[PDB]
């Protein structure tokens, strides 16, 4: 299985990326098979708040990289965040403020967790799915 890795905020970017001071040095780190509305977009500023307040009131960060792929195109980390214990990933899914997305087989583990959490979302007509 997965690992958590311990891991500290320097600061909260937007909807799906934050970034961390992990072993030592400063990376941004972009949430794994979620996709939130960039900040100007409706939605983006709530998604932005949402992963904000999470992270900032958080005792302790958590950062659990998948099977595959640990880092992008751009530079950033792939992984999913845990703030106390909750996934960031999926609180944004179960919100409706982060749609399922980016999913790749090297990368996937937590997908039926996040596809589960958006049907609730889309259920109960919630921010992107309203
Ligand atoms: C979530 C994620 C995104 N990405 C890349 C796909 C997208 O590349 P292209 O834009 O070049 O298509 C980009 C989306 O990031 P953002 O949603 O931050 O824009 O980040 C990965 O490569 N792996 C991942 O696990
Ligand atoms: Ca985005």
């Amino acid at each position: 299985k997965l690992h958590k890795e311990p891991a500290t905020l320097i600061k909260a970017i937007d909807g799906d990326t934050v970034k961390l001071m992990y072993k030592g040095q400063p990376m941004t780190f972009r949430l794994l098979l979620v996709d939130t509305p960039e900040f100007n977009e409706k939605y983006g500023p709530e998604a932005s708040a949402f992963t904000k307040a999470m992270v900032e009131n958080a005792k302790k960060i958590e950062v659990e990289f998948d099977k595959g792929q640990r880092t992008d195109k751009y530079g950033r980390g792939l992984a999913y965040d845990y703030a106390d214990g909750a996934m960031v990933n999926e609180a944004l899914v179960r919100q409706g403020l982060a749609a399922v997305a980016y999913v790749y087989s090297g990368n996937n583990t937590h997908e039926q967790l996040l596809r589960a959490a958006e049907a609730q979302a889309k259920k109960e007509k919630l921010n992107i799915w309203s």
